[PDB]
């Protein structure tokens, strides 16, 4: 410990703190709510921490201290105020007790102490520990990909390159955490650490990293978006994936292995298009067997075993496919020639075939990406410059055998790789890198996948949902995983459920070749295949919404949003009551099926569906069924065909035609699925979908406003689409417009203004007239949000919608204003009467393992509904914990008093 503070002096560029021991710290003020504190026992105070190898030159920060400017520092004063030294600017008071040396930070906007040290920095055992106050309602997020977890109050997390891909591990650590008090901290170190959020004293948080340096950035902000924007300004804004990255990929090795003809029912046998069964062998495992060697292009009397054959299967099965890695396998390679250049030419011919099918090609790596002599490569070396420039590769996956060292290694590797994609293509290809073993800053170059786990079991879904939520809260919005796992399989229900929820997530990897069955969306029976296709096509139709929330994630909230990001005023949104559900952007609440519990009919039973906000109507995306917020629903029956997805009434959801890749999208059309509820808005983002030009302002945005009656009420609706702002390569100006307005009755009238000139709308007599015509409206009681799902489920899934179509116009030169008189979208709302009713009435010790004796129950101040009998069970409790309950009855004029 460094003892009392003897002085704080304002030097040329920072405040210098001298402690009684002779040790010094520098405080650098970067803006009115961000400062760096650096206690350096060496007295060198160099700008950057020492990495694990001097060749690791990529930095945690993406913005230098100098880049922030001197203005906040100029406008910060140091005062000697009795028992304290105080640094003060317009944003913060940073207060130091002289004798104890303890720091606390007052946020001047809030006029509240946000961060307070309760014990001095500790440097024992070659570690640097900070000890902070923890308040009773204070919650904590971050730490990177904390497998299984998102909300850290009362727990410790390891900030370690664990190389552990399952529940309880850390696939990708990040020395970044933030507090709901309104602060975030990046420890400016490459060393591992451990953050203890009061797992001992609930009133104490400790943060530890290896080393004797204490260097940290502290940022104070009153919104979660603001905390993440501070982290992004400091360590780099997330890369925006190219459009094709949001589509499922196929990953395997097609250069190395043999297929041996075997009997049907042989262990590991797979049936092929010749009607025969084969078993796959690595060359070292053939022994005396003869088999057919795989290749990428199927040029060697081996076509069905080739990478091209796999692309042909995705197309035959009418499945979306964005990108393909054909060298994903140890020592597999991408050519069977005697030279690197021979192999690159083989990969080029594969890329030409894939691109002719609307598929991009990526490469896996287990190694460095450059030859020892780039001008004289050896067979089996890698050359990412030639792979990109000659073979047309656009994406990269970094395997743990490359980046497994962690910390400064990974960031160096992905920064170099991102630079090669951009430099070799002159900016025509933006990075598409999937990695792990990341650190602070990784998001600016790469997304992560969670590593290797076993699918075909419910645990595969259960631990992944919080994994994705916590990755996103750590400043990494580009998160993905294997579709039904790299290992295991042979469980149809888990396969369908994994394709269902991952529709509403960024990255989907069919990681093939290691499992109990091949890894494709068409590996199970026709029912599974049709359901997986229906969900994959829904993601394709949602790409304008998805790419808009992706753009928001570059400098704002992530795509997978913890409930607390959208509903910060509700306690339930911060706890494990929110571990198995999330907001996919602002408009969709996703509550995946994650266990095998079923009703007598074989429907999944979903417990703990948390619907926020007692004033908010939630609408079943598939059926139109309406639910009141402010409640947690238990016992929700969910058929195999269905995943629980609720639209936030008010939502505008930009949509497109179903498509198997970005080249199949109709760029001369736009379409909006709108659930009118008061005054709502959406900003639709677009760009060339592939280049770095979005970073130089080549992109366009379109604002859509919906101004109507509140949920279930009748009145005027105005939908306005403001003129499109911006331009980019091959921008399409002339587009037709479709509005699909969920509605319960035909309107009194529908009128249209296009750039201030009236357009006459005819009422279509029938759906056939509507589909074939333009400048029409139609009130449709057979509106299907997803016809693939109607056909796959065997249910019509009909909804009522007022649809409007306008002819092609210039989207830049002319706005759209549509006015509907007598607009109404009314249905019965489950829990719709939230008032208290005076006219309404009001522990079973036997099966404690708790059960009390329709109805609602408050459990620790959280309200549970859909309780349709006198009794109800609440599980998910600690072995010998205590809880607090009361009950009320539910009738058509409201709910009783409690108890
Ligand atoms: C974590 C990771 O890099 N996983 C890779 C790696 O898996 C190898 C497994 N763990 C093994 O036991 O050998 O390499 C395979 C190659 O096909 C996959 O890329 C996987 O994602
Ligand atoms: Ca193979």
């Amino acid at each position: 410990s460094v003892g009392a503070i003897v002085s704080i002096e304002k030097a040329e560029k920072n405040f210098v703190i001298t402690y009684a021991s002779g040790k010094k710290a520098q405080i650098s003020i970067l803006n009115d709510h961000l400062f760096r504190y650096h206690l350096d026992p060496t007295g060198k105070f160099e700008e950057y921490p020492t990495p694990n190898d001097p060749k690791h030159v990529a930095k945690i920060t993406a913005k230098t201290m100098a880049d922030y400017g001197t203005q906040a520092f100029e406008q910060t004063n140091v005062t000697d105020s009795g028992n304290q030294f105080i640094l003060e600017n317009n944003g913060l008071k940073i207060i130091f007790e002289k004798e104890s040396a303890l720091m606390k930070v007052l946020d001047k906007k809030k006029n509240q102490v946000i961060l307070e040290e309760t014990a001095p920095l500790s440097f024992k055992n070659d570690k640097a520990t900070q000890t902070l106050k923890q308040s009773s309602q204070e919650n904590y997020f971050g730490g990177g990909t904390q497998n299984g977890r998102f909300t850290h109050k009362g727990t410790a997390i390891q900030i370690v390159n664990t190389n552990n891909w399952v529940d309880g591990g850390v696939a990708s650590p990040n020395p970044f955490y933030w507090s709901t008090a309104g602060y975030g901290v990046v420890r400016n170190t490459w060393k591992p650490g451990n953050y203890d959020f009061g797992s001992h004293d609930p009133q104490t948080t400790t943060t530890t990293h290896e080393g004797t340096d204490f260097d940290a950035f502290y940022f104070f902000n009153d919104s979660s978006a603001g905390i993440l924007k501070d982290y992004y300004e400091l360590t780099g804004k997330p890369a925006l994936m190219p459009e094709y990255g949001f589509y499922e990929a196929h990953l395997n090795a097609y250069n190395r292995d043999y297929w041996v003809k075997v009997a049907e029912g042989t262990a590991g046998a797979v049936k092929f298009e010749d009607g025969n069964f084969y078993k796959e062998y690595q060359p070292g495992d053939l022994g005396n067997l003869n088999g057919t060697l795989e290749s990428l292009n199927g040029e060697k009397e081996n076509y069905q075993f080739s990478a091209r054959a796999v692309i042909d299967r995705y197309k035959k099965n009418d499945m979306p496919l964005g990108w393909f890695l054909p060298n994903d396998g140890y020592g597999a390679g991408y050519g069977q020639t005697d030279s690197l250049d021979g192999d690159v030419q083989n990969l080029k011919e594969f890329t030409d075939y894939a691109q002719a099918n609307g598929v991009e090609v990526g490469l896996w790596t287990q190694s460095n990406l450059h030859p020892a002599d780039p001008k004289n490569p050896k067979k089996g070396e890698r050359d990412i410059a030639k792979e990109v420039s000659v073979a047309g590769v656009k994406a990269l996956k970094t395997n743990v055998a490359w980046v497994g060292y962690g910390y400064s290694f990974g960031l160096n590797g992905v920064e170099d790789a991102a630079n090669v994609f951009v430099k070799e293509t002159d900016g025509a290809v933006r990075p598409m890198i999937v990695s792990l073993d990341g650190w602070a800053g990784t998001q600016r170059h790469a997304g992560i996948w969670t590593g290797d786990q076993t699918g075909g079991q419910w645990e595969y879904i259960r631990f992944h949902i919080p994994t994705y939520i916590g990755t996103s809260l750590s400043g990494q919005p580009n998160v993905g995983s294997d579709m039904d796992g790299i290992f295991g399989g042979k469980n149809k229900e888990v396969n369908i459920r994994d394709f269902q929820w991952k529709t509403f997530t960024p990255v989907q990897l069919n990681m093939d070749g290691w499992g109990s069955n091949p890894k494709t969306p068409f590996a199970f029976d026709q029912e599974a295949t049709d359901l997986n296709r229906a969900y994959l096509k829904l993601k394709s139709m949602m790409m304008p919404y998805n790419y808009s929330i992706a753009k928001e994630s570059v400098d704002g909230l992530p795509m997978v949003r913890a409930m607390a990001l959208e509903f910060p005023n509700e306690g339930t949104a911060y706890t494990k009551d929110s571990q198995y559900q999330y907001m996919w952007g602002p408009n969709l609440l996703v509550a995946p099926i994650y266990n095998g519990n079923q009703d007598e009919a074989g429907n999944s039973i979903r417990d703990g569906i948390y619907l926020p906000d007692e004033k908010q109507v939630w609408v079943d995306l598939f059926t139109g069924e309406k639910y009141q917020g402010g409640r947690v629903l238990n016992g929700v029956k969910t058929p195999l065909w269905k995943v629980p997805v609720f639209v936030k009434d008010g939502s505008i959801i930009p949509m497109t035609n179903p498509n198997n890749n970005p080249k199949e999208i109709q760029r001369d059309q736009r379409s909006f699925l709108i659930y009118p509820n008061g005054a709502t808005s959406f900003n639709m983002y677009e760009d060339d979908g592939i280049s770095t030009s979005y970073e130089a302002g080549q992109s366009a945005t379109t604002k859509i406003n919906s101004q109507g009656p509140k949920s279930n009420e009748k009145g005027d609706l105005t939908v306005t689409i403001e003129p499109t702002k911006g331009s980019y390569k091959d921008f399409v100006d002339e587009r037709s417009t479709t509005l699909d307005l969920l509605a319960s009755e035909a309107p009194e009238s529908v009128t249209a203004m296009v750039g201030g000139t009236e357009v006459t709308l005819k009422q279509a007599a029938n759906k056939e007239e509507f589909l074939a015509g333009t400048n029409l409206y139609y009130f449709d009681k057979e509106f299907q949000v997803n016809q693939y799902l109607s056909e796959a489920s065997g249910e019509k899934l009909n909804q009522s919608a007022l649809s409007v179509k306008l002819a092609k116009q210039s989207v830049t030169a002319k706005d759209v204003q549509i006015t509907v008189k007598g607009f109404i979208n009314k249905g019965t709302v489950d829990g719709g009467n939230t008032t208290v009713d005076d006219q309404l009435t009001i522990i079973n010790e036997e099966k404690t393992t708790l059960t009390l004796q329709s109805y609602e129950v408050e459990r620790d101040g959280t309200v549970f509904g859909n309780i349709q009998t006198n009794t109800a069970t609440f599980d998910g409790f600690s072995f010998l914990s205590e809880h607090t309950f009361r009950v009320r009855a539910v009738g058509k004029n409201g709910v009783s008093e409690w108890s």
